[PDB]
């Protein structure tokens, strides 16, 4: 059979959690369709059906800073990463369903956040009260999967069929930052109590979207470079939704206003404190090979002091 195969400086640092996919669009396919076959197995997808779904889902991410196609595949990698070094942990559905999700976890985002689109009273926050832009992705993720030729579970059962939809869409829902705090304080009071379970349902769902929230975070984790570019297109989208909110004669919160560009360093600081290091911090106490993403996170944070130090 055809196996996917990389350039070799590829092959080997791919594996690695701190691996930048490049500046090669038309490779990010390739990286994907390489992941899924080394995590999930070359038996998990017909190559056909799934080269049709990842190319449809390219096509519905959108030309924004941040939230963009190579964001999809850059979360991809890092749950790639999660799942190689915590090999038999995880269910045969929920390798199957967890790439799917990260690829299609920020599907046709515009660039705004939740609270953006509830003042602008965009018709998505009617059909949506809470998690607006997630159930919006899940949704998405719906819709192409519906498609002709892009059912790329179409050799489930139809209760498989449900259970991977389903880690499917609470591996999105989880994407939104504003349900992590919770999830990760009950995680580290049922780590630190000993009642954490994997056998339990509830707790695997817990556990898979704190892994959702590290994923989704993973650009505090890389080299440096990769880490402060990124974070130019982050605050690139933060400071259009801004500008908006000033448009609707509403001034933004600080992290949103380009007026207080001097504050990011220790915006960022704030940002490693409250939520990266607790989140990688409870990972790596539930799934102790995924400590790479902690050292790299407070590697990053000790760059975010130098640069208020006047030392970068
Ligand atoms: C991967 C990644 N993910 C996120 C998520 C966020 C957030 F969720 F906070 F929006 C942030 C922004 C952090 C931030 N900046 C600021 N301001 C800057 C100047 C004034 C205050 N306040 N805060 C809390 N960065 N970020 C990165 C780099
Ligand atoms: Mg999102
Ligand atoms: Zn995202």
């Amino acid at each position: 059979l055809m196996q996917f195969t990389l350039p070799v400086r590829l092959c080997k640092e791919i594996e690695l959690f701190h691996f930048d996919i490049g500046p090669f669009e038309n490779m990010w396919p390739g990286i994907f369709v390489y992941m899924v076959h080394r995590s999930c197995g070359t038996s998990c997808f017909e190559l056909e059906k799934l080269c049709r779904f990842i190319m449809s889902v390219k096509k519905n991410y959108r030309r924004v800073p941040y939230h963009n196609w190579k964001h999809a595949v850059t979360v991809a990698h890092c749950m790639y990463a999660i799942l190689q070094n915590n090999h038999t942990l995880f269910t045969d559905l929920e390798r199957k369903g967890l790439l799917i999700a990260c690829l299609c976890h920020d599907l046709d985002h515009r660039g705004f956040s939740n609270s953006y689109l509830q003042k602008f009273d965009h018709p998505l926050a009617a059909l949506y009260s809470t998690s607006t832009m997630e159930q919006h992705h899940f949704s998405q993720t719906v819709s192409i999967l519906q498609l002709e030729g892009h059912n790329i579970f179409s050799t489930l059962s139809s209760s498989e069929y449900e259970q991977v939809l389903e880690i499917i869409r609470k591996a999105i829902i989880a994407t939104d930052l504003a349900l992590y705090f919770g999830n990760r304080k009950q995680l580290e009071e049922m780590y630190q109590t000993g009642s954490l379970n994997l056998n339990n349902q509830s707790h695997r769902d817990r556990v898979i979207g704190l892994m959702m929230t590290a994923c989704d975070l993973c650009s505090v984790t890389k080299l440096w470079p990769v880490t402060k570019l990124t974070a130019n297109d982050i605050y690139a989208e933060f400071w259009a939704e801004g500008d908006e909110m000033k448009k609707l004669g509403i001034q933004p919160i600080p992290m949103m206003d380009r007026d207080k560009k001097d504050e990011v360093p220790q915006g960022q600081l704030g940002f490693y404190n409250a939520v990266a290091i607790p989140c990688y911090t409870t990972l790596t106490q539930i799934l102790p090979p995924t400590e790479p993403l902690l050292k790299a996170c407070r590697d990053n944070l000790s760059q975010w002091e130098k640069v208020i130090r006047g030392e970068e």
